[PDB]
């Protein structure tokens, strides 16, 4: 399901995300060779998510349906929920500093973990491998 660790494998647009976000050519590439690995465990309705990269290594955890705050690891802020769509889980967040909407779908596919961002009309991918 997705209990586990997760490890990123590849991505799908991702530098044209981070450029709509705001992000500088040098960080994009930092950016996509981030070593980024999930952690992720349940407990009922609340989740840790264990983020470690070169950037960062943060806890992140939420109740489902609840809205919290939460940055991106570039720093920038946002705020919004996590819910359970289905089998997926759709995050729905909101910048703080422009009120634009991010749309972050997180799904399973065969033994791979999906992770779909939406912003501003651009859509980028990054794809992990368990274990």
């Amino acid at each position: 399901a997705f209990d586990g660790t997760w490890k990123v494998d590849r991505n799908e647009n991702y530098e044209k995300f981070m450029e709509k976000m705001g992000i500088n050519v040098v960080k994009r590439k930092l950016g996509a060779h981030d070593n980024l690995k999930l952690t992720i465990t349940q407990e009922g309705n609340k989740f840790t998510v264990k983020e470690s990269s070169n950037f960062r290594n943060i806890d992140v955890v939420f109740e489902l349906g609840v809205d919290f705050a939460y940055s991106l690891a570039d720093g920038t802020e946002l705020t919004g929920t996590w819910t359970m769509e289905g089998n997926k889980l759709v995050g729905k967040f909101k910048r703080v500093d422009n009120g634009k909407e991010l749309i972050a779908v997180r799904e399973i596919s065969g033994n791979e973990l999906i992770q779909t961002y939406t912003y501003e009309g651009v859509e980028a991918k990054r794809i992990f491998k368990k274990e």
